């Protein structure tokens, strides 16, 4: 930064610009940090609390904040939101700004019951952003911290800890430790400033289209095929006795099932299928019993939300996958709450080329069918990739995560985040934000040992961020109307997406990007 | 076009041309073009024939018609394709040149039994192609109506109609309706002409070598490896006891099948095996039952061809996949034979890389032996991809499929068209052709009513497509002769590839690509 | 036009392109011609039907046709209409360019109950546009004869016919007689085409947007004035006896109706309120009785649709006004039906700044109290325009009328077309279309009478239309959602704006422009 105390180091700026192919989403928040562990790096592990061998866990709590902004409705409004979605097949990030500035550090001190703040202006902040991916990167877990959705509220930065690998409670030789202070890292009293540009990897666009044929029905329903299939291994019966023959037929309008085909639905990693009628579920907890699980070096890990596929089959709507969704909370609900409070995305716009969550990928033959033996199948609850197969990602939110990173390894087939947006190699970095100590006075005899002794104090101040997207064109020559995103329009007591009388925000609903359609 | 009514709007020129490394083969046809549902767009479904919930669909049949030539037969003589599979390692498509001339459109009228027919010179055909593939695709589903293998033959020109998302037999919110009257297109009457040029994007060669070495025996025979494997877990029996014991060998030219290699053989979805041999069959109706078929969206779509996969073992030849190969007709089949009139195709040349269509991938152990407990395993049935597959695309016939649409997707794993050909993210547009209506007299007091009275007409003329194809040379040092594709040579009552006394064009079989010979 | 018969005049172009903050909307389509009057000019008068004073007319019939697209869904899809008005606050016509081509004369003889029809090739047509507004034009009353919503329906052309000043079924001095033949005009044959641009005079843009405030909330809700009104006349009643006192308050939260207004709603001329519910509707015939309707020159004159008004108060949503509304039909209908056939519109959006249809402008004072006498008021039904008034007008529908002809006066207020759109004083020319005579053999012998005799013939071909469309982009903040213009979204029998299973185009409901909303 560059001017002194009353002076302010930077403008709010929240607003969006639709130009053109592209959109320019700026959004301001206003934070506090407080002072974390006293200023301590301090172990955690899963010793304290005995848990499970599943739940087990190794790492190191810092005193280190962090910002989080890898949500959709941080940039965007809900009315922006339905621009994006109504008008759009699709839309990639393209750049990155960020910028601190109006730093304030208040010092805090108790008397007697009795609390007091004031300004310290010589104390000071430190902010870096891990541009070389060297930290760990807990961003793209989907936790909670982000900014909120609403720009007139305050968010509290959420505290800097990670994890490494472990045996047991105890760490193996190959569990690291991370000072932070071994970074270079800027300093920054109420004058300066901070401020770092950034520019997204090229990745594909995200499809905001749900597709309007399937891929068994790809075909000409009014021609016939020059296919032979095998339709009959008995001769038509006329009620007497069978007799072996074997019979083709051509696939055509009659029979399409049987019909040829060039490509096969996308993979599934099969699921239970739980009722929303608490009435229609089995009376037993299979949540974690029967749950789909995936086993990792003796840990079950529940498999969440997984593989993408369809949430529940043409006319059930109350089915969906138990691990299978996503699942957000409606406004004023606790860590523990019943259907009734959780908001609850489907995909059925996936339908067309990916399988049921809960049901099968197909039937496939278990023996060699003779004479005497009969013809046996088994049932695909798992598929990996087949030549052929084609699918969608999952849906993206306003309330979802927008990136992950994608790790560092030999190999992977088809990064995609599972729960939802943009796979990075080199995602947006971590920006790390820390109170720097003030110590108390010291004894003015000359001691060695560790202070432990600090004035208490945190700060505040402004964050901006501006997200730069691209966005693709509707080239649809559909003549009947699309489906839209549209408001209530019947009256009700309060406006959705809107504060209530107490001032409380609240969104009423998840809002996935997929409206508008196109063909297969 | 140009000139006007007794001038030729071009040339019949049909030939093929070997040049270096690339072959142009043109052909010209002749076409006849009805006109469809009275010039209307009508809805289809299933529910006018109730059928079963898996061959439900809902769609549009439309007056328009297209022109496929989407299968290699239209574009090469059985002696041009002979000249391709012997001297060639692989070919793909190149450019293409399409061009409709000689237009003709007849009027018809009925008159007290007698039929009479006269050139009507005022009307006019509208064609357009669809260059930004925003109709619903129908080529690529191995239909007929394809231009005919014989240039003499004439041929009519299919119908036109598509297919949407369906919830039964009702449709959806999605269904999309499209007016193909809603694009421009270019209107022709007998003087004018139409032509487009179009080129392939760049495409993997096509594979027409068989492998000449098998995965598993890519070793050195004569030399012993340094790798140790776990022989036995007893000790060589005396006839007394067995002993606990481990003991390790290397791998080498006595014991093959233990020893370590780098791949592995394809992905497998298994499928039923059928016998050419009636009394080896089981008695029952396995055909739709005991099928190998995916499941999508709560139907049963039947899996065909499918993964590619070697047909059969390899002394059998009476066998083949039930769902797991393409099926051709003799001349003259109806559209229900036995199988003396189908003409089918076997992969043979995929077993080194392949799994047998019928037959399980590997076995798997399923538990975890202990000095009670004995070892356990399981079939693997169904496999997907695992890093190290190696695997061979289903061959291209001289009856098959050219190229097939890649669908527009979030996501694919090796696209190929599993019938065969060349997967293709811009295929060659359709090519669409109609009849201008020409109304009947009016009544000559104004009604708002739709006319449905209109002139009976039909429009013939010539259409000639040009393919530009690319090759890939054999480098072979082989030393002994490579299997060809041969002609009969012995003396028979008529000549293969060639009319009958009743003047019936026949293809007496099918003919794949692969018969030269690479190294695995 | 240039060449033969055997080239084709002109191609298909349909299509829509939206660019910026244009688009540019094409539409084709097929007419047939037939011969009006037996080529003949007959003057209709109300005599030979005796009606009734308020029906009688005296006019003209002429054998010429004429050309009408003067409803938007002759120019847009129903896709197309809702890009349009989701993401639009206004838009207005720019340029204007229209085209005949691919023209077709047949000649039809009748035989002994056999029908013939035959190219002539060398009879022709006359066209002309009527650029200098010489005729009397009689588009823009919502007639019947404009080209089809759907571009693969074929329609006949109107004829041509005006009327003029009348008394009773007589003719005044007054009534004027054009001949058409009396102006120049194009004269084509097959190979002609016809051809010209226009464009549209500088109007304001149509409101698309409903809006988000009242005229009486416009306040401040938190504020209170600084004007005093008239509260009370008497003091505060004990439940004693009245007293005389004049009492002021200031206009505040509390009380917003008493509160003072810069402004005031638009205009009324009022009528009756007819429910949807038969029951709750009197037993009488009160529909041409209890109308509203303007007199002139002794003739009632129906008010059709009239003032644009809000058809119906806020939670009633059965009630309509008698005359207030646009009325559609739904497919298939007859010219008489009942209510569950036609299709109604109602303005809910002009609530804000207009008064109901149905209900009172406000009341006024009718008297000077005293302290005798007491305050009289009385209610007013009709309203002129008062300083201070805003309003809105009608909206525009998909089936609705683009424009219509400002007439020619030395005066008038607000010219706006009460049916709807752009009030135009130099609107599109009307263009007329005629088949000339072809005579019948003469008699070889001279005689001066009329022929009468003439081959009996028709003609047909292609008319497109292309008019370009200015736009008025959105810039609200709104934080909300918007609402839309959506698709049904759940499974229902038949597609919306798509043929049915018999090939007939329907059109569901009405569509308005009023969805996205801005301040008052």
């Amino acid at each position: 930064g560059a001017d002194g105390v009353g002076n302010a180091s930077g403008n709010w700026h929240c607003d969006s610009t639709w130009l053109g192919d592209r959109v320019i989403t700026t959004s301001t928040r206003t934070w506090a940090l407080p002072t974390y562990n006293n200023h301590l790096y301090k172990q955690i592990s899963s010793e304290t609390a005995g848990s499970t061998n599943d739940n087990t866990y190794f790492g190191y709590s810092t005193p280190w904040g962090y910002f989080d902004f890898n949500r959709f409705h941080c940039h965007f409004s809900p009315r922006d939101w339905q621009r994006l979605i109504n008008n759009n097949w699709g839309f990639r990030p393209k750049k990155l700004r960020f910028k601190l500035f109006n730093i304030q550090v208040k010092e805090v001190t108790t008397n007697d019951g009795v609390t007091t703040i004031a300004n310290n202006l010589t104390s000071t902040i430190q902010v870096f952003s891990d541009s070389e991916y060297q930290l760990p990167y807990v961003l793209g877990s989907a936790h909670q911290g982000c900014l909120p959705p609403f720009p007139a509220d305050v968010f509290m930065i959420p505290q800097y800890g990670y994890l490494t690998l472990n045996n047991g409670s105890q760490s193996v030789g190959r569990s690291s430790f991370y000072c932070l202070e071994y970074f270079p890292s800027q300093m920054l009293r109420t004058g300066n400033n901070f401020e770092f540009s950034y520019s997204f990897e090229d990745v594909p666009f995200h499809s905001s289209y749900a597709h309007s044929q399937s891929l068994d029905r790809l075909m000409n329903p009014l021609i016939d095929q020059y296919l032979y299939y095998l339709a009959r291994t008995q001769s038509n019966p006329g009620g007497t006795a069978g007799n072996r023959e074997l019979q083709f037929y051509q696939g055509g309008p009659s029979t399409m099932a049987e019909q040829a085909k060039n490509w096969l639905p996308g993979p599934c990693f099969r699921q239970q299928r739980v009722s929303k009628t608490l009435d229609q579920n089995n009376n037993s907890n299979f949540a974690w019993t029967g749950a789909t699980k995936y086993h990792l070096n003796g840990r079950n890990s529940l498999v969440n939300p997984g593989v993408a596929m369809a949430t529940h089959k043409d006319d059930e709507d109350r089915f969906f996958p138990s691990s299978g969704v996503l699942i957000f909370g409606k406004t004023g609900a606790t860590n523990k709450t019943t259907l009734e409070n959780v908001l609850m995305t489907n995909e059925e716009e996936i339908r067309p080329t990916n399988p049921v969550a809960t049901e099968e990928y197909g039937i496939v033959s278990s023996n060699l069918q003779a004479a005497n033996t009969a013809a046996q199948t088994q049932v695909v609850n798992n598929q990996g990739a087949l030549p052929g197969m084609v699918w969608q990602n999952r849906d993206v939110y306003l309330q979802g995560p927008i990136w992950a990173k994608i790790p560092h390894t030999d190999g992977n087939f088809h990064p995609s985040p599972l729960m939802g947006g943009f796979g990075l190699k080199h995602p947006p970095p971590q920006i790390l934000i820390k109170n720097t100590p003030v110590p108390a006075n010291p004894p003015e005899v000359f001691t060695p040992a560790k202070f432990a002794s600090f004035i208490t104090q945190y700060s505040t101040g402004q964050v901006s961020v501006e997200i730069e997207w691209e966005l693709q064109k509707e080239n649809s020559k559909r003549w009947n109307p699309e489906i839209q995103y549209t408001s209530n329009f019947e009256k009700q007591t309060g406006v959705d997406f809107a504060v209530d009388s107490q001032g409380v925000y609240s969104e009423p609903r998840p809002i996935g990007t997929r409206y508008l359609t196109r063909n297969l």
